[PDB]
């Protein structure tokens, strides 16, 4: 042995955990992060020219935009000469082939006008929907940035935005690989007006090679035109790692996913004959009830992490013609996939050490503490949590056309958790509502800690009388 | 059943709950934030014109006034043509009929000079009242801004301001339709001298609409001009929504109202039936105590929902004249008591919903609970009461003049129930006065732990004690 | 009773606290914050000229000090025109007579220079010091600008600075009524080197007047220079009001001032009765500890009521002259006293109303409690107490040099406190010290909360036991 | 004894600790802040030239450097005439001898680079390392700022910076001693290219010497070339005292620290004795534990404190020539360590006071205190102490190349250490990762408190049973 089956479980347990820590910490470079910081100061704080002091992260109207994508976009995107023509940003990044600018927009004639305001105003533009899209071509055709294509012929996929989610298709460009050659191009854009009244979205993308360390870099910039008016911008950097098996490492590496296969193959085979007949009540202690689930997050991460490195070379074809742009969009996307399943499961597999430690001597320590709470601390707390959803509704309900902090319901949530804590920017909340906002805002941090008082003095209270 | 009874009260609840939900639902119209900050970015955060960095929300003196009113406004305010004369902010707000601006101002000669003072000074103007305020005619008077006019040919009504109430009457001025002929009035204003030494308030209003989302939207700046010297500026955006019955959503909204007026109407019913005679002491258990506040608030809503909806088109009349003043003062400032009046009235229905879980075995659980500390959290509080209010008059006599945080006495309050959070701003505190500052501020942050720790513990020992 | 008794006690009590809060609000005036914060935002938050960016509160060299007396120091102090010379501050605030700049400066040579660094240092000037201190005539004589004044006949006292406390005496010159005259006294002063290497303080002095509402304002702007470099500001505004009686407020407030001088006799007078044989043991129970205090600190504020209101005219004699410096650091000074005097004061008659709320059935909530954490609190909080004093002395000394929160000892002990409230600003502290930082850091943060658990488990434990 | 010898040792305790604070308090001189304050504000944050706004605290490119080092740099080192040249800065800092840069540089040609990417990529720069330093000469040799020298000839040691550990050897230069002969040298460095995509560090090191306070101030700025682009800026700004023994203070000091050798020595002889056969058990205690670190620590701080009092002299010969470039790296370095060590010396001198207070009354509140928890705080909170690293594994796998806080997998754990306490800067958190980041707050902030809750519970409910 009991013991002895114990002792082995516990050494295949440390073994898995150590490869899987191995894997975790080879799969983590180090200080990629200063990649991504440098990328999004020079593209985001920089002021878009010499006078004027805003930048990408604060832009207001369209001619901000315009100003931008003629200004420190360019600047910042081809670099003159080294001491050829490949634009190394900072000279050591290799500006892959082409930038590509993307626009969506929606067709005139999409409300229900009222009839009182018919004589006055004659047209409209709706909110970004697949239903209200636009599909005809307008201005000088003479190409393809006048000329809708679909989804399936513009090679690419949707995003999820901060207003709506967008479709992936629509009127784009490619730009070139000179900086002479893009400027005239956004000139004539500027020129023959291509974002008026009906534009809804408009993105951004190109993406980098740094040679000193093997690694791709993402970039996809988004700026979201409202049915009220503004712009609302967004950035999304993101490093890549498509060339592999470059140094030892990397094949010590792939041995780890092999053996980490191998594990988990282990695992469920070993599972799924503990479940056959014998214990069919096997779904109990939670420490069961964790155990499959691993195994259940581990097949899907092969999922991905077969279905990511398979599909490089068919996309990154590219090599053969550096002249096209080329599409990174799904391989980012599948990359943070990955990135957050990994993370689940290396923190489930952590917080599974438990059921060893248990073996010696904690029963009183844990075991009763664990069983000292079931129907108390989860018994106690529907009345606390019945009250922060009432609270988060009345929040959302008052504030939220004021504060940014309490629009879209579910951030009022984890405004709240900042209140709490002591994260609080009263200023705005008082200046919105003079009465109802101080009102609230001392009714709910005094409620708060009020019933939790007393569920603690109930809990002391009731167990101490049922143990007397 | 009385099983029965209680399941056919729980399901009427629930149809009242979902029926309240979905008109919340309703009535909230999702992204309207973004219409309100884009408003205020323009009108508050661009400097009043290129060379100068302060903006509205910084002001110090009437010149920073001036430059103002004849620039950031007037370019934010008129935008020059689209590809007539209407104006559209943003390219897609359609200002409506034209803004008016309004002074108020006092009389001189209105202290009770000091007599050593007399040869020296000359002349006064009191801080803002009824009492004090001027009705005289003033410069070249050729119209109506040098002429008073009562609050009632002044179609208008009172405004609540940070240093006072001010009445709604004055001086006014009705500008023009495009930007030429509103820059040579604020011209000719600034030439005859318009705001001398007397003035103590000044009103900007204007509304526009969005055709895309039917939603108004009334803009009122406020510069208050104190006693001392100085400005204080105030903006208070404030979306509203008058044009209905477009979509067949509106309809489905307004059979909810009508259905939760029947539901209100089904629960006043019921109870006045069960107060009748049998229970006379029918206001006991709190739950009652709630149950009929509930169609109290209710009522009120119907009223202001009666009292709003009936009173647009003797006010929306401005459609047959483009080319007035339109006043939405009424319809905004009601559109917020109903906005508070129902978050109010959803917070109280969502608490409610105790009243059912408790007939479960949960009973016992709030015996104690909601119970028990009625007399012992409500009976060892006082102290802490005391104390709290105590430093609070202590805060307020010693700051209140060097720091913005304790003046206005009740601020003072919510300043402390920041400081227990975390919300410290210990830099300027302990600037304005270097002894009595810390001291305050560590013995308020120790003797309230302290005296909680004293209730904690007395708690635990009496009922431990008082149940042994 | 008795009863009787009691009741007449509190009855009498209560008196006491009314006429105490009237005063207190009849002495605190409204709005009073406005004012000083305008004077501030003028005088310290203007840049220093049109080009640089630096101001009053962000000095950094000699330069920088030169360029702000003659800049917008002038410009906010002398007001051109109204539509005579009177310079009225924000149009309404008067000048009264002209201000004062003053220079405290140390001798050559005040160092041991030690004999290696003989042959390339020749000069010294130490820290300032009354020993150290300057009187011989330096430059051009030509005035009192040049020649040392003694404490006596400059008629004045001392400062207490950020650096050290200063004499009073020194260097001075009165500027004149208009601004062209002190341009060019300023100009003469920086031509003919007046700051030069043994300067250590600058002051600046002058005071206005608001007749809208009669109040005086004190300002008295330091300027600090170490015997390392740079300079360190200091502004110190303070509103003030003379001339008192003149409405019908004024005299109930005396008539209010007159009876709490009657009500503390009566107090003091019973109770010098009440220990005159009987209880002899008479200070116990801590009420009495309190009650004794009270009417202490009330004579003195009578004291400090009378030493600063009967001698107002003999140095408002100003008013024969409008063309000398006036000055008022002394009533301001005695105004701060008496401020923070009569705050501790209501603070502590305010608390001293448990005394008559115990008498009820709520004795026995308390009484226990004041006869309990008596040595439970203040008998195991010795060891927190020893932990937090070390943890300010190790972050004193590791810290201090490089971190502004961690210099001045006793500042150490405030950031602790803040430290543990959420006030944190790691950053700098990880910056100082990459190693030691986080270290401590990480301890004081575990440790305080383990020690506080250890305790009050240890109440409970040893209540539980002691009861058992 | 037995009080008498308990006696005896309580007062030898504490002459040992009034001598060690006395100690302590002499060698942390007054007011030393202020001086680093002013250097780090003159050389970090004033503008690198006029018309931009960039400075040495927020540098990007190259080109800054650049414009740095012929800009803010030489304008706050050479300061142009006192009414020689010696360079005063601030007119009393004595610049010493001349400045010196370094830079260290790695080879070509050190990738593995992808057979893909080698028709597009020709050269190389890897991160930098030992074995990847560079050591051939480039450019016009024409000196030593193109050629390599060792370490030992490059009389200096090694550096640890924010992205790696830097030799100390390198190409460096010896600027002159006057403003444009400087100049010239870092115009002829810019135009034959110095810094060319091989660099990977840059160090700057000068010293003053203030002759009112006789202080050393040692400046090293440091500014970092990753592999990906940009830099990294780093200060370290150190006061020094070199030349002692001036006044009698310092006697006074010295004699302080003969007799604390003499007490430490009197100490570890007791020690020893105490230990020689008798209580061979006597690492118990944790007081007999406590007092023998003690004596470690205090005979580590006077090694080193001897080890670098006598080694001055034979590097202060920079007073025989003042034309060179003065080493002080090294007297600095074990200045911060002597800081470091004495610090921790006397704050385990200040808790070792508890061993007296316990021999009273107090011994019984000291037995639960410091036992009943022994195993049980220490026992029950395994769990909480896994979690804790899982969290902190998630958020740095999850995090850390999007977010500077949750880089650098240590610095994770002090974040959370920032977010349990309300130092929280959501916005990044959320902006990062929209699905994974607010449930890892809600869920980590949510579950600390739910376990701390449930030890707590535990805790009081199984010592009730113990002592039941
Ligand atoms: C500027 C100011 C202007 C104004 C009059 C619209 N405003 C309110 O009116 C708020 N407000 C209530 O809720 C309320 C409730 C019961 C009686 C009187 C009032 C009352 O007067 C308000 C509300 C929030 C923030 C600023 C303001
Ligand atoms: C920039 C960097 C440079 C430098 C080498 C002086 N620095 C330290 O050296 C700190 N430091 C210790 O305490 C320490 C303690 C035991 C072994 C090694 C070290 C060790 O290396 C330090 C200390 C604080 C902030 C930055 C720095
Ligand atoms: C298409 O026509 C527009 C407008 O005449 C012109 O600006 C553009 O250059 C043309 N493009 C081509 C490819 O001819
Ligand atoms: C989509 O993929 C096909 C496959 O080769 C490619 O030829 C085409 O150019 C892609 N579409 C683009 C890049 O718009
Ligand atoms: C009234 O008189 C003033 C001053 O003479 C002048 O500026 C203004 O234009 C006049 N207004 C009218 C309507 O005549
Ligand atoms: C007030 O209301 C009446 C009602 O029609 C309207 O005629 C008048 O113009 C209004 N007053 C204004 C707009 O000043
Ligand atoms: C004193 O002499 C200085 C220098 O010669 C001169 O600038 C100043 O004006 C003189 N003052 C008087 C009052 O003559
Ligand atoms: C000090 O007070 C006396 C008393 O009248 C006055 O004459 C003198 O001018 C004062 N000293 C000054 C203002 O420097
Ligand atoms: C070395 O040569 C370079 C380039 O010709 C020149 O700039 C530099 O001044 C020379 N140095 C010396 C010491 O001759
Ligand atoms: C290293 O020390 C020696 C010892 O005198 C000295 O001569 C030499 O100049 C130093 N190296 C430097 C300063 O680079
Ligand atoms: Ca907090």
């Amino acid at each position: 042995k009991y013991l002895k089956s114990v002792l082995r479980e516990l050494v295949t347990y440390l073994l898995f955990l150590i490869v899987l820590c191995i894997l975790t910490y080879g799969m983590m470079s180090s200080n990629v992060y200063y990649y991504t910081r440098m990328m999004s100061q020079l593209f985001l704080d920089t002021p878009v020219s010499k006078t004027e002091k805003t930048n990408f992260k604060t832009l207001s109207s369209m001619e901000d935009f315009w100003k931008f994508t003629e200004g420190s976009l360019l600047d910042g995107l081809y670099w003159k000469m080294q001491p050829d023509n490949r634009s190394f940003i900072f000279y050591e990044n290799l500006l892959l082939g082409v930038p590509r600018i993307r626009q969506l927009r929606v067709r005139n004639g999409s409300c229900s006008i009222p009839q009182d305001l018919r004589d006055e105003i004659k047209e409209c533009y709706d909110v970004y929907s697949v239903s209200s899209e636009d599909r005809a071509p307008f201005g000088p055709r003479n190409g393809t940035a006048w000329i809708y294509t679909s989804e399936k012929d513009l090679n690419g996929s949707s995003h999820w935005g901060i207003i709506a989610t967008y479709s992936g298709a629509g009127y784009y460009l490619d730009l070139s690989r000179t900086r002479e050659e893009t400027a005239a191009q956004v000139a004539s854009l500027k020129k023959n007006v291509w974002l008026d009244r009906g534009t809804r979205a408009t993105f951004i993308d190109f993406s980098v090679y740094n040679a000193n360390i093997n690694l791709f870099c993402v970039v996809r910039l988004l700026v979201e035109f409202p049915a009220t008016g503004g712009v609302i911008p967004s950035w999304q950097f993101q490093p890549l790692k498509l060339i592999r098996y470059v140094t030892t490492f990397d094949f010590f590496l792939a041995a780890c996913e092999i053996i980490f296969c191998f594990f988990i193959f282990y695992y469920v085979v070993e599972e799924i004959l503990e479940i056959r007949i014998h214990k069919l009540h096997y779904f109990r202690s939670f420490w069961n009830c964790l155990d499959v689930v691993i195994v259940v997050l581990s097949v899907v991460a092969i999922g991905i992490n077969i279905y990511r490195t398979s599909n490089v070379e068919v996309l990154l074809q590219f090599l053969e013609d550096q002249n096209t742009f080329p599409n990174f969009e799904h391989l980012a996307y599948w990359q943070i996939q990955f990135n957050n399943i990994a993370a689940v499961t290396v923190f489930f597999v952590w917080i599974k050490l438990f059921k060893f430690i248990n073996f010696n001597r904690t029963m009183s320590q844990l075991s009763t503490t664990m069983s000292r709470c079931a129907k108390d601390l989860f018994g106690f707390a529907i009345m606390p949590f019945i009250i922060f959803l009432a609270y988060a509704q009345l929040a959302y309900l008052v504030f939220g056309t004021q504060v940014d902090d309490f629009s879209t319901f579910q951030e009022c949530i984890f405004t709240q958790f900042r209140i709490i804590l002591g994260d609080i920017n009263f200023a705005e909340i008082e200046e919105a509502n003079r009465v109802l906002g101080p009102i609230y805002f001392t009714t709910f941090v005094f409620f708060m800690f009020f019933i939790l008082l007393n569920m603690f003095l109930a809990i002391i209270n009731d167990t101490y009388s049922e143990v007397k």
